[PDB]
């Protein structure tokens, strides 16, 4: 920080004496399911090399956990959203750059601890028939303990250039009724994947045998709505003063599938079966600091 | 933040150099028992691209649990809310839209711990009779712990639009005299759904083995005080700048029935039984910047 | 909050630039021994579209832990305050109404915890008779962790219309001499409800079987000092502007019966036994800004 | 709090824009070993129905644990302070009335942990006899769990009125060497109460078993400093705009005396033994904003 | 504080438009080794009642943890610091008195936690004659635990009188290579108090058997740096504006000693065996606000 | 920090009154996948001996974590990352000089905690037959727990000159499927390192047993986004303002293999296989106060 260096704080810090423009841009895709919202702010600081342009993707991504297939009683499928995705665009042949971004990839911690326990213990015996017992004995003891927490989604930066930004939310592993947690990759020989499953044999329909979306993670139902920011920066003397930037929300889908084997059921996960992607194209005008769709 | 992009905190917030009036409409529905008061803000930023109006719902849903079916001194019924939801509307025939909401999905955690551990004892053994023994052992185990946190209630953001957003407080569980905790899918064989009796084997009343309100959460009884947040865009260059939306405040109420089945208390919920809802219309006029109803 | 929507720190909140008249009122209640003062505050935003009165009701109710009867040296009685109440009210004929208030209701949280452990250890034996011996052991266990937080006493909002609010103050359990804890409703087959016995046996008479009121909750003896805050709205445009509010407090004593049976001492708990009621009466003058009495 | 209602924050506070008049009052009582100091603020806020006067009551009240008898080598006495106590009253035929006052009564809260464990186990043995054995157990645990704060002392506000109020600091309990806690009750069969012998068996002079006040309580030896805050409300058009008020430093002390048992230590405490109390009057004058004594 | 009590916080505090009068003085006494810094300011609020002034006793007394007697490789000594004081002190004749001070003493806490658990087994035995048993267990289990913090020292405010105040640290404990702790009374039948013992039974030199002076608390060796606060008050009529204060800073020293009993070491420590005084004398004119030595 | 020598908090900071000139430098090197953005600021205070040039290393590198070769069915490679470098030099000949960095090495710390405990216990046996046996034991236990923090990688300050500082983010260890830790030198006799191996014996191709990259650290695949700041200055006197500084931005990859071994897989991992060096030289003018490249 700037008074770890012994720099006034805040003094490092750009927008000091500046005029600050903003909009807000709301859209939503009916058929994908996905309201968008982009609320920029044009920065313009005379003191700075550049010209600032902050973008941030708000909004909520339906999650839409449905069950699409229903063959007969004894087998059904539940489309449930393993990834969200946002990214930003920017054409090859812009001038424009893309400066920063936030939130980015944080640096995991875990808990280790070991334990060393060593005691003695002897015991004297007898009974009514005057015998005399005795025993002496020993031990040793060696432990350790590993700590850390399982978020049940991730949030990820991926891999930025110049041109090109994007997040991906995916799917970590979850608990099922105080048990597991499952991931997509969890097998039971006997159940298979439980990820989903409400009872292990239950007698009712596939169709109703999937863990209720009240039960699991609110990002599998209701959706997830993102908060990130990115930055562009533009050059004040460059020729071309308008730029055009693609915003895409995206959702990945797996299809969980249980069937009745007569005797208990079993889960089946395939990963990244579907894919919705919505896609849309803004406008930038950096002279007069707007921006449209 | 700001902060994380090199930014003078606060530079991108709205509200600068704006008179902002605010207002307060207060209306109680005597027969849903719904207390409701609705707090707007007129925002009109001259450096924004459109006017903005902040809603916040706030007010009170009765809880309402109450013994309703005193059949006798065999059986007894109880209704409690299961539910609290608040939805907010435009007419999908307007030209104002929903920009942002809060609060929002949030992503769980669950903390995980591994144990290993292993160790070796000695004993040596006699009498009196001269006789000696011995013993040299070893163990291994292997220990997972899984801890996470589980509130009573859920507030949910529902799968929003730019026409119409909304929130739901579901029952996720509770605890019942220290043990459980039971939900509204809890059975057990002998005396089934036991969320709500306070005796098993009570011998009195079935309008009196419920559990007391004072002892279970207070939202079942008292009530549940929503603050939920709601912003509003709206074009400055649009054709009629008078908008209508509509605000709904439902309860839903399941019914749980004790029934003695001459050993024992048997205890039945059944699900989303009952609706409570009241919605009212209220008209926003975005060039005096007053909202009435 | 504010900064979630991107809107500046404050912007929405009232206030800004008025007048604020305040003002104190105390009264004690002799008979009911309550020390009852009424802060208020006028608040007159031109840029609100109603008027505004903060009333925060301050003091305390004394808790009265006495040893009201005793019927020799085998039987007494002890009261103590079960719950305290403060409540607002309007008559129906006003054209004021309730607007906001605080503390609400909180939802409760509770901390589970899941373990499965498993492990082996093999044990060789022997003696001097050349004997020998074996040992191949196998082992599972599940554990399941439920912690939670439980206060002496729970503040709790009644349903509140736009007309009446209030709040209760009620005896959740208690820790007697670091037994328990037990509640109203404890009972042993022997001693009956411990809630406030001193001695499962002694020599002494009933009076001095008592808990000492320095060991149990400080609200039992030296009272509850409330905290509350209501907002009442009033139309600017309204005919009367003299309204006319009533503040209750009121004190709910149980009653505690010990008695020996020539073994021990036995302990019987009655619930809502007596109810301290004191009633008064303000006229607020929304034109002077002004409350009295 | 007022963000809690919607108001800008610190908007209902007083004392804004007023001129504040302050003071202190230091007094020395030797016979009781009191040093006592008065903090006052006069504040006449115009927009404020009524003036204001705020006294801190600060200083220390000496402990002087030390042992005042000496019966030989046998019996002795140890003078403690077993509460301090801090009161100020005004006349019952003053016109001012006592508004507010801190710290009030905080209600205590409790950690509780339930724990169910059941698990399997099974044995194989043999012998070089070809003897071959079995072993397949089954166990079950209910656990549970109380945690909660047991400060060494209580701060206690008394049943305030309009004319009287006052604070007790009252011993609760002390760890005595890593043993105990023990308190005023603390009694065993054969030793007494341990409160503050050092050895149970120690040969020394009963002046000579006491134990250290380096290892118990600072407040038992050095004293405890009060700071308590209390708020006098005025009526500007009072007949009279002179006030006394009476402010009482009090320290009531036990008696705790060691005897010789021929095997052992006897420790015996006697509550309330003696009472130290230093009482001054102080002159209140609401025109000149001025307090004198 | 003053928000609790609905004042605007700081309204009661001094130094509202006050020009403070700040000084140095610098002292250092070569045959204590005792750095003395006292830092002062003049606070003439003119709406305060009396004249303030603020001394900070601050700077470090030199711990001086030295082995100084050397009997050879039998006997030796080690002269550690046991307390710390700091005294400021008014002639009786002065009117100038004490009127506040930091740090003051505080209420020390514990936890504490009572467990109850209770389970049922059973086994069922065999073996391959045919021969078959069985097993029915059950258990009780009833446990307390106690937890608390123990500094190495303890800051005291000594019972302040209005013409002197003071504070010492003593020692409360050490905990040695990972076991312990120890304190000045710890005592064992066969080495006696180990508290600076190297080693239970090294053959070295008495004088190379003590603890390392950086594997114990730095305040032994290195010293401790006092940071103390005390305002002193004077009237503005007071016929003498000039004023004498004593400024003590002392510490002292106990004495260690091993010596070689053929098999292991003895450890004795002696009491409060030295004692090094540096006073100093300071001026106080109150008229030209500034003080000198 | 300054209020602890008595100093008014900010006084000895730098930036006060000078106006800060800022800048963005945005390159990507795309055969190395390293978005590197340089953020400078120059900062002139005239009451500074010497002109400041605050540089901010940000950008993203990245991960790249991929299996470079599949050598048929049962080899396979795997490319991961094990260390990023961020780098500045000044030319040897200049006469700037580095001042400050930021984040510098911090000392870590562990929990340590001993713990001793003994019991008792005695048994009277019988049987129908009158038989009478007795059992008496006692125990002890002597335990040490260890505990402390360690994340996946360490981000480390190089020992820095005065014309170079750098940084480096290595790797320190991993968490494989709930269990491990595992490090570069982990090592099992049976499967060797087991980093990266999906399943210690499956039936799939080489390339198919790695572990998943969204079940790794973030980093590996991803990128790491340095954070790190440093801090040039110049005489204001020196012959010639104008200064080049190289930026050189690393990622150091090593190289898993996984081999079958027809009972199980079997992993190596050879340290700092290959090195990726992205070089940058800018242009420092302190006359403009601008940095170009």
């Amino acid at each position: 920080a700037d008074s770890d260096i012994n720099i006034k704080t805040g003094t490092t810090d750009i927008g000091s004496n500046t005029t600050v423009k903003t909009g807000d841009l709301v859209t939503y895709d009916k058929e994908n399911g996905m309201h968008k919202k982009v609320f920029y702010s044009f920065i313009d600081d005379k003191n700075h090399n550049k010209k600032l342009l902050v973008i941030r993707t708000k909004g909520t991504i339906a999650g839409q956990y449905r069950v699409y297939s229903e063959e007969g009683a004894n087998k059904s499928g539940l489309a449930w959203p393993s990834a969200f995705k946002v990214q930003l665009q920017l054409p090859d042949n812009e001038v424009a750059q893309i400066s920063d971004y936030y939130p980015r990839n944080s640096i995991d911690t875990k808990e280790y601890m070991s334990t060393l326990t060593y005691g003695f213990n002897g015991n004297v015996t007898g009974d009514d028939t005057g015998k005399i017992g005795g025993l002496i004995g020993a031990n040793v003891s060696i432990g350790h303990t590993l700590k850390y927490v399982q978020p049940d989604f991730k949030t990820i930066l991926e891999s930025p250039t110049d041109k090109k930004v994007g997040w991906k939310v995916i799917f970590n592993n979850m608990v099922n009724q105080n048990w597991g947690p499952y991931d997509r990759d969890s097998w039971n020989p006997v159940y298979g994947n439980q990820l989903f499953m409400k009872t292990r044999n239950g007698s009712m329909k596939a169709a109703d045998n999937f863990l209720d979306p009240n039960k699991a993670s609110s990002l599998l139902s209701s959706g997830f709505s993102p908060d990130f920011a990115t930055v562009i920066t533009m050059d004040r003397k460059a020729s071309k003063q308008q730029t055009n930037i693609d915003v895409i929300y995206e959702r990945v889908r797996d299809d969980y599938q249980l069937h009745w084997t007569s005797t208990n059921w079993k889960g089946t996960n395939t990963k990244d079966k579907w894919t919705d992607r919505s896609s849309e194209r803004y406008k930038i005008d950096w002279e007069k600091e707007e921006m449209t769709n």
